[PDB]
């Protein structure tokens, strides 16, 4: 198995969207990662389960029960995204997992934590980031918010916490001997994401405004721009040097506008690159800006991101199943991840346990 | 130093946006960060430079090029994020590095990468995000793509990634004895950060439309709705049996609603949906659903988050500076991080060097 991370063994207790992408990423960067789900559920075509063993058992069974706690006895790794209270009802709960293994680190992945009023409470990634500022901070002004997919609570302030968890209690182990317990919540994740905005609020560049801010669309110089074609580009020049580039480029003269930081006259200066922009595809200005620093980009749909040169040129995808999916990242000189294996038919739980002695 | 990351010693070449992101949270765990700035720049209300050691060199002199590669010679990681082929012609490149200390965990983080046409580029999020097909699926289908702050790129397909690759690494080195280059480029980390997407466009469930998919909007049951006070709640009801919940507590009964993923039939029950959350004021539907599997949770607004009572029972912000920040995370069974420590005035890069012996 190809990656820094060849010979970590996690086990995963199936779940949805923070557990198993996290649980993705360790295979993608060569860990052996065995997923046991319920029989209940050929081959899977989730190609987030890439990368992995998956094997059936019945947990409430004593068998099924039995056959989990002798994997985990083998394993790095726990990883679970239930309800609190979920794994200990199992019989798979932090301390039954240190009575067969006190070197385990033990994931926990929520969205509102271990504990607390709202611990019990079902939701997903909409909620998470309604409740601690973010999802109020996210589209135009004159409009309710919108939804950044489920990026940010699942996935940004979710997966990639439990991974950072996962992977600072196996260093911290190698100095103890002990493995411990992560506490992965997705309000608490997301909320060190955006940590940026909580500073620039405390020194007044952020408001609570919505689309009245540097970053969050509001600002003429950091927005997306509708091009003659009905296709858009993305400018983000926010140093003066890129911007006055990007004016250049749109054949503006700086002397003829508002200044680029007057925030009363953004809605000027906005109508007037909104014309400049409009005059030309959205083509043209991706050539245009072609070797620049502009900060002008063509904002590709999916179905275009195989023909971009520079996607082709670092194989940041690689074909699979259907079509395209990201290739492993972050990228290592030395041991390289390798393409991931597609979902891998269910095997038997016994075998793994042979596999692992 | 409190946390998992104790004793890990870490030096940051002063970046712009993930760079600095991935130093705070290396030190939000217990790490030793050291970051060295230009002295160009001397004055930090910046609480993003928190859990910091930060030292003056200029690096174009020959001082301090050495006093640099002394500190790189004695730490565990290296963190810069310039375009490719800075720290090379500064002689603080892999290479030039690996000669003083072939332990080095040597991070890069772009945002195109270390090669490729776009490789020299300025750039900020919306450019990576753009380019990768993030940026077009964000936004109302009536509009123009909304930029979700920097959160996609630069932190969550960014700094986080670069996170994991050094922790990757560090337990690599745990076999190997050596180091090794992590090249983390936000137009790759972003990607794995909506594979999700890309799977579910494979398997035909999700399409380039922007606002007509299951999580971008264009669920009625998945989006923000407006309340009588014009404030916001956010519905995640995906689940039939959180639906259900919903609904009744609504008031509106099955039997009058279409179905819940009848397709053809969401304006309908949108307009239902819309009319229902319009008739009481976001407390009330705060109120109403707590304790719930409804999947309904007021919209915040950075503000009054503060004033939540799950948010102040889990601590998920601390007080600092005229402002709330967030602690840590994950959370850690028992090597808790502690309260992150302000920025401190600047240090001497020779009183580091006797620090670290
Ligand atoms: C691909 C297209 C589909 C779209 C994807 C969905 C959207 C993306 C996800 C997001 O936006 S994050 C959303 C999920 N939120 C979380 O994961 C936070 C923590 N998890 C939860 O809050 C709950 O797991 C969740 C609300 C998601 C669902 O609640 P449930 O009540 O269905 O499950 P719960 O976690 O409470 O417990 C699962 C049950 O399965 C049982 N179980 C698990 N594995 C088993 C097994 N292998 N065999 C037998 N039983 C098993 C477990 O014993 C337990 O039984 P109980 O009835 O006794 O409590
Ligand atoms: C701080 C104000 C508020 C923050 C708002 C912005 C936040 C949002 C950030 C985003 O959305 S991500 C944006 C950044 N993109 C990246 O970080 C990707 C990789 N970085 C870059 O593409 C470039 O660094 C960047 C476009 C951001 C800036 O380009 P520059 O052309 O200013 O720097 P470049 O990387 O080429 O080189 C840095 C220079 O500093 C010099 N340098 C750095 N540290 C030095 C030192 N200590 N002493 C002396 N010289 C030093 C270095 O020598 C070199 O100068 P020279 O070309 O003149 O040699």
């Amino acid at each position: 198995m190809a990656g820094p991370l060849s010979g970590l063994r996690v086990v995963e207790l199936a779940g949805i969207g923070p557990g198993p992408h996290a649980a993705m990423i360790l295979g993608d960067l060569g860990a052996d990662v065995v997923r046991i789900d319920r029989p209940s559920s050929g081959i899977s075509r989730d190609a987030m389960l890439r990368n992995r063993r998956i094997v059936t058992a019945d947990l409430k069974s004593d068998q099924g029960l039995e056959l989990a706690l002798k994997l985990i006895a083998k394993a790095d790794v726990l990883i679970e995204g239930y309800r609190p209270g979920v794994t200990e009802r199992l019989g798979l709960g932090p301390e039954e997992c240190a009575k067969v293994n006190d070197r385990l680190i033990y994931a926990r992945m929520t969205g509102w934590g271990q504990t607390g009023p709202r611990s019990q409470q079902a939701g997903h990634d909409i909620n998470y980031i309604s409740l601690n500022g973010i999802l109020h901070a996210i589209g135009r002004g004159d409009e309710r918010p919108v939804p950044p997919l489920n990026l940010v609570g699942d996935f940004g302030g979710g997966s990639m916490f439990l991974l950072v968890g996962i992977l600072a209690a196996l260093w911290e182990r190698q100095s103890s001997g002990k493995g411990q317990v992560v506490d992965a919540a997705m309000v608490d994740g997301s909320s060190v994401l955006i940590q940026m905005m909580w500073a620039m609020r405390a020194t007044g560049m952020w408001t609570d405004t919505r689309g009245a801010n540097m970053l969050d669309g509001g600002a003429p110089y950091y927005d997306t721009y509708e091009c003659a074609d009905g296709r858009y580009v993305a400018v983000g020049a926010i140093e003066p040097q890129f911007y006055a580039a990007m004016l250049a480029g749109l054949g503006l003269d700086a002397a003829e506008l508002p200044p680029q930081n007057d925030r009363a006259r953004w809605p000027e200066l906005r109508a007037l690159l909104t014309e400049a922009f409009a005059s030309h595809d959205r083509d043209h200005w991706g050539a245009v800006f072609a070797n620049s620093d502009a900060c002008v980009t063509p904002v590709l749909a999916f179905g275009e991101v195989h023909n971009e040169p520079h996607i082709i040129e670092r194989n940041t995808f690689y074909e699979a199943n259907g079509g395209w999916q990201p290739m492993p990242a972050p990228r290592f000189s030395r041991t390289a991840s390798s393409q991931p294996r597609p979902p891998a038919a269910t095997i038997d739980i016994e075998a793994v346990l042979t596999d692992w002695d």
